[PDB]
Formats: structure tokens, C-alpha cells, sequence
């Protein structure tokens, strides 16, 4: 993947079954270089028999998304609304006020999104603690991926909502996720359970730094008040701005039944097309350990999520533990390099 473009994969069920092993595989094919990959699961795989029974799930903290800005640069402000069922949510999503406009091609819809972003604030059913996987789904169950991320809770008892536990997202048209990498620069997995698509922008990890340097110049206030101000997940930048300032990026549209994977230090943003439901969580491979150790974290206390790297460095990098602890570990990350578990396929 020398061009670092977004790759899509179509595994059989035999290949699908072992999750960490398929991640090692797609990295053996260069997937991680894009920062984002699509995995279309096998036809016979479903995480849930039906979604008919969720009209009464509470969205405890729906968020109205107020967007201020102009000329491709915007900041999103969150207003917490009162708790709402998914049934109340969907009525509002599909009503005339909030529903998806009529469009021909996706490029038309994308245009309307960037034109109308600051108008008619939508509500995002974001960050809902839960899963829509049935108990017995063993393949790619976001509730239990069985990656080395599990060592956090194993060792310490610590669970971090949405990081080592699942989050559900009920979208409506024009609801947004701002530019970010994952907390601790982890991987993420996103499954779109049902509804209208979710569109994604991705910057390759090898160019992530150029993106942060540009964002610092575009929002200099924010930069002086926080090292990692993009971790607040309030910063929207249009693809035309990225392209005007020479940031490589790719785009892709996720459809119901599809998984997206994001990779360590892969900056992504996007928006929902209409009423939908996504489930996501973070995960890790051995390659992530170095990203974790090196992650530039929020210094102003808006983003509190911080994982102790000690257990990972002790277990998987015992040579460098005393050096690392003396603060002498000057390893440079090579973003093109697949995870060690990928040697099997290389
Ligand atoms: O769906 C959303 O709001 C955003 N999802 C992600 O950023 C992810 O899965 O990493
Ligand atoms: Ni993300
Ligand atoms: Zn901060």
C-alpha cells in the first residue's frame, strides 16, 4: 500500500473467526498505512437476530451539536439534552426538520453537509454504554475482541467507557465526528448495525503530524492552551481545506453491516447520512505499545483518558523497561511497519 489508500476486505468465515489474526493479516497487506480500513464481513454473519426490540433503550445524554465557523474550519460545541428513548430519537431523526435531504450522488450529499454544517443543529445519540451483539456471537464481538488491550482490566480492574467497553451511537443526518486519533493512539473498530451510512475522512499516520501542524496554525488559541487540543474532538476541517494545504487524506462511506478499523495515530472525521446505529470500542496489537508510550495527551484536563503503559512495556519490551523508566527510550516509530503478529502472513 505505497499510495496509503483505504483498503476493503471480504473475509470468509474461516478467515473472519480470529479477530487479532485478521488484523495482523490486513496490516500484512498495508491496510494500516491509510489509517482506516473497511472489512465487509461474510454474508452468513449477523451479530443480532433483529433490531425490532430496541425502541425503548435510553440514550441518557443526547448531544445537540452546535457548529461555529467558516471557510472549512469549524468548532463543534456540545449541548447535553435530556434523556430520550431510541424511539423518541428516531421520530426526531426522520421528521421533516432533521431528515436527510434529497440528493443524487454522494458528492452532492457531502456538499450539502459542508454547506449546512453550522445550521439547524442536529442531536447525536453519542456515547451510549451498551452493545447490540447477542451473548453468543463469538466472531468480531465488540464486547470481547480478545486483544492485548484486555491487559488493562486484567491487571488493574480499570475499565474506561468506550475504550475497553463498547459505545453505541444513534446518528441522524448531519451529525458529526470531529478530527481525532483514538485515546492513547489506540485502534478502533466501528460496526454500523443498521440505518443510513456513515462517511469517513482519514489521514495516513505517516502524515498525521502535518495535520496537527496545520490545525495548530488554523486554531492558534486552542494550541497555546493545550498540547493535544484535537483530543477534545471539537475540531472540524473540510476536505477542501486539507487539499488546499497539501494534507493527503482519503474518504470512504460505511454501510449497514460493515466494519471500519482505524489504526494507531490514524486521524479520522466524518458524518452520518441519516438515522443509524454504530457500535465501537478500542483495541490493541503489539505494534500499538510504542504509540501508547509516545502518545501526546491532553494537558488541560478536558480529555482525562490515560492508560498506564507499564504493564505492556514490562511484558512485551522487558529490555527497554529500565531505559523507558529512566526516560531514555528514544525509539522512533515507523508507521509503515506491520504488527509483529503479521510475520505469519509475511
Ligand atoms: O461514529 C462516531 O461518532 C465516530 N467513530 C469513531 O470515531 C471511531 O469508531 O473511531
Ligand atoms: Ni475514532
Ligand atoms: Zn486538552
Amino acid at each position: 500500500n505505497p499510495s496509503a489508500r483505504i483498503m476493503t476486505f471480504y473475509p470468509t468465515m474461516e478467515e473472519f473467526r480470529n479477530f487479532s489474526r485478521y488484523i495482523a493479516y490486513i496490516e500484512s497487506q498495508g491496510a494500516h498505512r491509510a489509517g482506516l480500513a473497511k472489512v465487509v464481513p461474510p454474508k452468513e454473519w449477523k451479530p443480532r437476530a433483529s433490531y425490532d426490540d430496541i425502541d425503548d433503550l435510553v440514550i441518557p445524554a443526547p448531544i445537540q451539536q452546535l457548529v461555529t465557523g467558516q471557510s472549512g474550519l469549524f468548532t463543534q460545541y456540545n449541548i447535553q439534552k435530556k434523556a430520550m428513548t431510541v424511539r423518541e430519537f428516531r421520530k426526531i431523526a426522520n421528521s421533516d426538520k432533521y431528515c436527510t435531504p434529497r440528493y443524487s450522488e454522494f458528492e452532492e450529499l457531502e456538499r450539502k453537509y459542508w454547506k449546512n454544517l453550522t445550521f439547524n443543529p442536529p442531536i447525536y445519540g453519542a456515547d451510549v454504554n451498551g452493545t447490540l451483539y447477542e451473548k453468543h456471537v463469538d466472531e468480531w464481538n465488540i464486547g470481547r475482541l480478545r486483544t492485548i488491550l484486555d491487559l488493562v482490566e486484567k491487571e488493574s480492574g480499570i475499565t474506561i467507557e468506550g475504550v475497553n467497553t463498547p459505545y453505541l451511537y444513534f446518528g441522524m443526518w448531519k451529525t458529526s465526528f470531529a478530527w481525532h486519533t483514538e485515546d492513547m493512539d489506540l485502534y478502533s473498530i466501528n460496526y454500523l448495525h443498521f440505518g443510513e451510512p456513515k462517511s469517513w475522512y482519514s489521514v495516513p499516520p505517516e502524515h498525521g503530524k502535518r495535520l496537527e501542524r496545520l490545525a495548530k496554525g488554523f486554531f492558534p488559541g486552542s494550541a497555546q492552551s493545550c498540547e493535544a487540543f484535537l483530543r477534545h474532538k471539537m475540531t472540524l476541517i473540510s476536505p477542501l481545506m486539507l487539499k488546499k494545504y497539501g494534507i493527503p487524506f482519503d474518504k470512504v462511506t460505511q454501510e449497514a453491516g460493515e466494519f471500519m478499523i482505524t489504526f494507531p495515530y490514524g486521524y479520522h472525521a466524518g458524518f452520518n447520512h441519516g438515522f443509524n446505529c454504530a457500535e465501537s470500542t478500542n483495541f490493541a496489537t503489539r505494534r500499538w505499545i510504542e504509540y501508547g508510550k509516545q502518545a501526546v495527551l491532553c494537558s488541560c484536563r478536558k480529555d482525562m483518558v490515560k492508560i498506564s503503559m507499564d504493564v505492556f512495556v514490562r511484558k512485551f519490551q522487558p529490555e527497554r523497561y529500565k531505559l523507558w523508566k529512566a526516560g531514555k527510550d528514544n525509539t522512533v516509530i515507523d508507521h509503515t511497519l506491520p504488527t509483529p503478529e503479521a510475520a505469519e502472513f509475511l
